[PDB]
């Protein structure tokens, strides 16, 4: 589910005070920085050099163009010299693309024996970026700030992680969610304000009768179903009974029809996320299962039981992660063994095979929920390692993003009677404390779990979106966490 | 140095009539003893003055009114020797406009175990008297400093002595007059601000004069007094060999002395203690004021370049705090990003105060294109080393913010033969990368006041007196926590 | 004289695909006709442009992005011809930074009783289309003007036409550059303020220049062109006898002419449309600018005395709103408390704009101690009579406030033979006693922009666009109610 071309504009500020020769050297430096940066494979997207800006209208022009350019996912600004910040007011007012303020310098060291006034006039980011820093503070602008020399690999790393965040934000602002049916009845956390979320994030969330999907599934080519099956047998282990013609293989075939119909519906409307609900499956043979797991592996967002917030979150985290190690997730049951406390996570069917440590198996088991026929699904153990588990909730007047850092662990025991894929994790700082903190913050039971997305990225995304992000990790004291929820509540009110 | 009027601190002791006249006599004896002993200690830069024990609403209100009327009263230190019902203090606390310090102390250090009786319990009961007083101060939201401990404790006296300087600085701030020769450097943002608001908040009087007003004073300087001033330059500094004899270079220095004497006459006539100039308005001037300003700063005049009246007032203020020691107008010019040796070179195009010099300053003449006037004479030197603060005061539009970075000034390892300006090298805490990110996030200015003498506590206590936010970047700072505190502070300080 | 770049107004029509392509065709036809006919009605001071009917989020966002980037687009007029599901408008409304007017109209005037059917109901359904759109605007809190009624109603067209003038003033304000020769008059409070906040809020660029910069331009004025300007003074005004032939009085008038040309040269070079002076800084000048200033204002330049950049910008933008008619810098000078005939005399020490003159201006030269310079030449005249507004824009520290008093200028019944400045008399509504008290409670400045042409509706619409409070004092004003509104308003505008 690939992306349109994206690029990041590098805008360098200066002034006319020091003359045209100085301005020539500023351009020279910026053009070199961009070219060298584009040689480093750490960057997942290209920088594009933009002509040095020195006047209010040049600044405003480049910001206007950045706004209109569909490929521009972010603007990186840097003051090479002093660049009087009132000139930047008009541009900053126009800019709606994500902004990163790079506070850097062309040379690494001070040339002690040669440094003169010309050098002082030229390489003065030391103060140019501070005057620019003030107008940003003064206008209350959303920004990432990165400090360091431009060849420092740590700097390039902040830059590169940020590019994925910005590109995720670009995808978020054009994100379309299709809902097949409404929320599970009586459920609170998956409910919320779609107009509010379209205003805040850009998400478009709209509802379709399950019957619209049923028609697409009905029109699937049997030839294509059979080819998809061949692919299933190539990628996965199939339960022995499904490896021969008969009713088990047919159950699998039916998920293949569902996958192909879903995919056709979604491509037709340019949707990149979707929801289903087991309470509305008229005309469907099975709850979508294996089909959904597959579409998630292709980069589609998904939320169960009408959960559009989590479907959008899964999709944008997929973009942040470059499609790696990311899944819709739900906390299912606990292991309270002293010293070995952990969480088993799953869903009734829909867990993405990209978090699998073992080769997935296609299985068919009964599912009473929904009252439909035994669904086919992929079954596997999730892998191990550091990860995040994130929830995005609607508090009524505003949204809150909640991020728990966790450590997935390998199971020490088989779970032979368990018909769904699953993963085990130990949340930080302990199961006891993270669960209390989560509950205090009203975190959902549905989350996006990811081995790839970092907390920095989710925080930066929250900065771009203008919403609160709270983090639960190894350093969390619960009492402090309670205090921060209160202090944050007063800041984010009316904002 | 620009000497101060006599200042003094009033010691007001609270009690009540409940225990009789003999108990009140003993209270007075203790207070008189504390004042007299305190004034024998050279740690205190200003004298304490015993005030008569107060026990009634009218006595309390009277002493507060008198403190407002007294030009020499720089602050009031209040101590409850006994219970002193705080409703009696309401009237006086509403009237009082001098800075207040609540000293929570006790006459005796130790409990006389084998003789302590009800009379002693009645008399030496600060333990609750100061708490009842503590309440009324919290209840009325009064600005105050609180100091706890025995009055012969050196740590207690230290806190008191430091606060005396802060309070004197506040007294100077309330009567501060700034003269601007010319407007802000065009298009610059951080040096702009609300002079009316600043006069309301701090008392600063900031008004503008045409550069021509200064030129007329420079024209009226007597040539005899100029010659004498060159003799002092000769005595005090290393003059460039070229200027040590008659000819162009010496005439370049003689011009700064003319500027110095014209400036001094202007300022003294208007009772100004700080001033600004701008390189964009130098009509009638031969040179940008340079040496002249450097000398004036060393005498204790506040200064801000490019029309910067906030930094000018900050510099005068901090000079008072520092008793004229080790304090300068400053600006971050260029960085040294050598791993394990990151530092900042600070300077200005001419105006850096010699009170921070480690080496004997040299008088030098070099071209300065900025301003388009004749080659100006200036002092050149390396800044000294050691712990320092770098502070800027910005206007956020609806309020002011004091930002303070604790730094470590370092001795240069190499010569800078081509650098025509005085300069200083420092390592900001907790690191270059972190302090600069925090500084930019706080929107701190490029222009600061740098000081080896002023402490963070003093700046904070100043902010408390002036009713503004003060934010500190030091070795303990984490940028993510710093970021939160800005948000939470902004909600408190709003309105 | 100082002329405007071309401006136009985009007409954006909303619909949806629901009813079919033929219906969309009928929608486009209606909108093209509306634009065509509006453009054939001389009440509009600027033309409308037809924009392709928008029906999808992408079409909406595109036109809003284009409006933003178009220098000549001064405003967007939106109308929902049919239901046009408002979530589609979110992306565009977030993007749009040009002034917005929501026109709630309908193509046909009357219900066609004998033939109205479902097709018609589907097509001509602004009645609910504009309500859903109204919702999203309230929901997102956008700045907007709403106008209701049939598109051929002359009252509807009049609201539209007036708003065009306001909106064009706003575009001018957004790009306004002020030059200040010298700083504020020392110790003065109301003319002080926050230039950064003002540039953020209004867009005004405000920067300071040494008087020496102006003096240099004055010295480079061609004596030829001075003489041609002097010729033009003779043509336009009654010059005082002693200034008619060569001599000291005519030399004085000649000096103002030099100031005039240097000032204009400087201003044009930086595209400045407003400026300030200060009598406290006149080094290298022979006179305080007087006659020169009066003439620059007459050309449409904004001016504020004593460093007053807020009034200078206000003067300029109200000139634009007024199309240069009957507008001036102004200051309340002295009162006439005669019972039943209470009035205010307004003037300045020199600088009153001749466009408010009811008599032919006289060029005169009198001494002026203020500033310590040579006797300045200036235009002297009586101001006109009639309905006017007197408006002040102040800085409360944390935000700006616009204060406008509706007044009636009156003709003097007596001469003022000893009075060496131009002046005007007015009777403030609802009374001198009450208007002055309300003004003081609102902290209104002593410097104002006075105008015979600018309406209260336009100042209010400008304030809406700029996101600032506008308070009005007029014939319906009760001081006690007005006092409450200051309180309630300040709670609304705080932190906003
Ligand atoms: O551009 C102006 C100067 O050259 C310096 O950058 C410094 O003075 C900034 O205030
Ligand atoms: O004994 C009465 C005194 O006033 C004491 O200080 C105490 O009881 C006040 O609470
Ligand atoms: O567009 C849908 C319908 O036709 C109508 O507009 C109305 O029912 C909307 O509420
Ligand atoms: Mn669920
Ligand atoms: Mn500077
Ligand atoms: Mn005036």
């Amino acid at each position: 589910l690939s992306l349109r071309p994206y690029e990041f504009w590098f805008v360098t500020g200066s002034q006319h005070l020091y003359g045209e020769e100085a301005l020539k050297q500023v351009e020279e430096h910026s053009r070199i920085m961009v070219n060298e940066w584009n040689r480093d494979s750490v960057f997942p997207f290209p920088f594009v050099f933009k002509s040095v800006v020195t006047t209010p209208e040049e600044i405003r022009r480049v910001c206007l163009e950045a706004n209109a350019s569909e490929q521009c996912a972010g603007v990186v600004t840097w003051m090479h010299t002093f660049s009087p910040a009132k000139m930047w007011i008009g541009g900053l007012l126009e800019l709606r693309k994500p902004l990163l303020h790079l506070h850097t310098q062309f040379n690494r060291d001070i040339p002690w024996d040669s440094i003169d006034m010309d050098f002082m006039n030229l390489n003065q980011s030391a103060h140019g970026d501070r005057e620019y820093g003030f107008i940003g503070a003064r206008m209350g602008v959303a920004r990432k700030v990165v400090v360091g020399h431009w060849e420092d690999p740590e700097v390039r790393e902040r830059l590169a992680k940020w590019m994925r965040t910005a590109v995720a934000f670009a995808e978020s602002r054009n994100l379309k969610v299709a809902r097949f049916g409404d929320n599970m009845r009586e459920v609170a956390v998956t409910e919320g304000d779609k107009v509010g979320a379209q205003i805040q994030f850009g998400w478009s969330v709209n509802g379709y009768g399950i019957g619209d999907l049923v028609q697409y599934i009905r029109d699937v080519s049997e030839q294509k179903v059979n080819e998809l099956l061949d692919e299933y047998e190539e990628l996965y282990d199939i339960v022995p009974a499904g490896r021969q013609e008969g009713p088990v293989r047919e159950s699998i075939r039916e998920q293949a029809r569902i996958e192909l119909g879903l995919k056709a519906f979604l491509q037709d409307g340019n949707f990149t996320a979707f929801t289903t609900t087991f309470e509305d499956l008229h005309g469907m043979k099975q709850l979508p299962g294996l089909a959904v797991q597959r579409l998630m592996a292709e980069g589609y967002g998904f939320g169960g039981e009408g959960d559009w917030k989590t479907a959008a979150l899964v999709r944008l985290m997929k973009v942040m992660a470059d499609g790696k190690g990311t899944s819709f997730m739900e906390d299912y049951t606990y292991h309270f063994e002293p010293g070995n406390e952990l969480i088993l996570g799953a869903h009734m069917l829909e867990v993405c095979p990209t978090i699998a440590a073992t080769r997935p198996r296609v299985e068919v088991h009964p599912l009473s929920i929904g009252g439909k026929e035994d669904p086919a699904r992929l079954v596997f153990d999730g892998g191990e390692g550091a990860a995040v588990n994130a929830s995005l909730i609607d508090l009524g007047h505003r949204f809150r993003l909640i991020v728990n850092e966790v450590d997935a662990v390998k199971p020490e025991h088989d779970m032979p009677k368990l018909p769904v894929a699953r993963i085990l994790w130990k949340p930080r700082p302990s199961l006891r404390d993270s669960a209390e903190a989560w509950i205090l913050a009203g975190g959902a039971h549905h989350t996006c779990f990811s081995f790839a997305v970092t907390t920095e990225q989710l925080q930066d995304f929250a900065e771009m979106a203008g919403i609160e992000c709270v983090v639960i990790n190894e350093h969390t004291s619960v009492s402090s966490f309670k205090n921060e929820l209160k202090w944050n509540e007063v800041f984010w009110r009316g904002r």
